[PDB]
């Protein structure tokens, strides 16, 4: 089971902009999760080949990871905060869909998601 192309991080005809909320998503939210002890499984797309997960991309049809999110934020790929928040939620949800309750990877996602929720709670008002 081969890996798919990763999610796009560049698309010239996609409308995009910088907002103060998107800056916060990079400087606070992504930075916080990225430095966490449990970040590493989430720092790049799932390599189904090297991880011996041949069913991964038969089950997970909307893959997402923080490597992709990081690049999207660095490239100002998003139009608004909700697009980026949705990417984080997709990443967490994928983990819970694919894996079993109590698996190490799920505990790791749960810890990252708690921090995500704490930071998004203080998302600044736009502009
Ligand atoms: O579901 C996801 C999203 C991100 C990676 N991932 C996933 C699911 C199932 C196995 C693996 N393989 S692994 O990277 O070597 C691994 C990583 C952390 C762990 F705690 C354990 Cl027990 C194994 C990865």
């Amino acid at each position: 089971s081969m890996n798919p192309p990763p999610p796009e991080t560049s698309n010239p005809n996609k409308p995009k902009r910088q907002t103060n909320q998107l800056q916060y998503l990079l400087r606070v939210v992504l930075k916080t999760l990225w430095k966490h002890q449990f970040a590493w499984p989430f720092q790049q797309p799932v390599d189904a080949v090297k991880l011996n997960l041949p069913d991964y991309y038969k089950i997970i049809k909307t893959p997402m990871d923080m490597g992709t999110i990081k690049k999207r934020l660095e490239n100002n790929y998003y139009w608004n905060a909700q697009e980026c928040i949705q990417d984080f939620n997709t990443m967490f949800t994928n983990c819970y869909i694919y894996n079993k309750p109590g698996d190490d990877i799920v505990l790791m996602a749960e810890a990252l998601e708690k921090l995500f929720l704490q930071k998004i709670n203080e998302l600044p008002t736009e502009e």
